[PDB]
């Protein structure tokens, strides 16, 4: 029943200011993506679900180095609105490795797309498969 | 078949010492609320479910700044009794925000009541829409 | 019918390079687990899927101090290979209580190994019943 994905990150760093079009990420591996269910579309990172349903969506980035902001932000986006946001606060002036996880569940219509959104800032990202990763479970259906 | 909840933080900032009872958080949206299995009780803050199960349950909770302590924590309480707690560092004398994610499966009986605790500790939390929520998955019947 | 299991952390502090083998954390509670999905070695740490299908991993892990080296980092390994990593760079000085969690969806064999690995380094962690936790749950069948 439930069909699942787990998109790592690859290719080296993401410097987001000069590296992301209005900071979604979009460079992911996609080894599991139950393709039933989940559609990633790579130019724009966007993964759309292609059946309504129930689905715990989850997303984990490793923020390495920040310039001069002590905040490092992203946005899960649903359709380009806001679900959750992860901030954490890290000095800048050196290499802080810190992973950053946000999760959470909503009922989703067939089409719509999910994606990571950075808030634009003079960050760095690690896009090592591990530390840096997008998935979701479609758990069933929705009520109704 | 999954039945879920999603709630999100809906007002302004939070002086955990002067604004809350107990330190628990109780100005919850419900965006999702499955009603069959879920109850909010808007008052004291408590999540109660309504038919036995296993429950994943989750929370996000935005802390903001701190004073006279360093140490920002909550826990995610189950008839008072704690069963998961989050714990961050975060530097005194300035804003600095930090959303603190924690989550874990569990077995509940009906009526149960699940709640998140803030430390009593003079913690201001930004109770957002995205950056503070709590949420909970009924993945289906319990064990014997 | 899902499956879970929740392990609690057992004992009191413990020092990393001088506690475990290979940064492996063993000291393992078991509340709710099914024993014909999920089998805990105690020994090593391991706790094991006896079926194939989907599971979500998850875990958290308290440090609270690091000496040295600035960095403190674990992985959640399937079989000693990586799945997941988590990590949170904290002050080398001084006491700082961080929950460290992380979490994701896979397909596993039966006979598979899951684990939390430390990195091997002066890393502090508390043991603690509600801040240092692992979890698994078996969302359903794998494809195939």
């Amino acid at each position: 029943q439930p069909a699942v994905v787990h998109l790592q990150g690859q290719g080296s760093a993401i410097q987001v200011k000069n590296d992301l079009s209005g900071g979604v990420l979009n460079d992911w591996s996609r080894i599991t993506m139950n393709p039933k269910v989940f559609k990633l579309h790579p130019r724009s990172g966007e993964l759309e679900v292609l059946v309504d349903g129930t689905y715990f969506i989850y997303s984990q980035v490793e923020v390495y180095y920040i310039n001069f902001t002590d905040f490092a932000s992203y946005e899960v986006v649903v359709d380009e609105k806001p679900f959750l946001q992860c901030t954490r606060s890290i000095e800048t002036g050196k290499t802080n490795y810190n992973t950053c996880y946000t999760a959470g569940v909503c009922l989703l219509k067939a089409r719509q797309k999910i994606a990571v959104k950075m808030v634009h800032a003079d960050i760095s990202i690690n896009m090592s498969k591990h530390t840096t990763f997008f998935g979701a479970i479609r758990l069933g259906e929705a009520p109704a």
